[PDB]
């Protein structure tokens, strides 16, 4: 009984890691999403006054 | 024992409610990242002409 | 190891509140995004009708 339920543990630990590392992939396409839109918005904005 | 396993149970539970959430919010970025690549293409047209 | 499993267990509790927590604030992020897309389309959109 023990070693399954150490089993099911390390299992979750390992889907745990693959979460964490999922999300800094996802903070950082984020961060270049969003500074994208950012230099999109300055070169619309340069064509509408000029 | 039997609230070990009621734990685990409720992890696993979370676990599989986080990878949904994640797979959503990948699917959406990605179109998004399609979305600003396509509004980039149309701002240079504009740009060029 | 009962004590060992029940503190790995707690770990991953508190770990899985801060990623929840951490999403949170990424679909906030994802909708301000969404919003900004829309709106540079519609003015991307404005001036390609001239």
């Amino acid at each position: 009984r023990m070693k399954q339920i150490e089993d099911k543990i390390e299992e979750i630990e390992s889907k745990q890691k693959k979460i964490e590392n999922e999300i800094a992939r996802i903070k950082k396409l984020l961060q270049l999403t969003v500074w994208g839109i950012k230099q999109l918005q300055a070169r619309i904005l340069a064509v509408e006054r000029y």
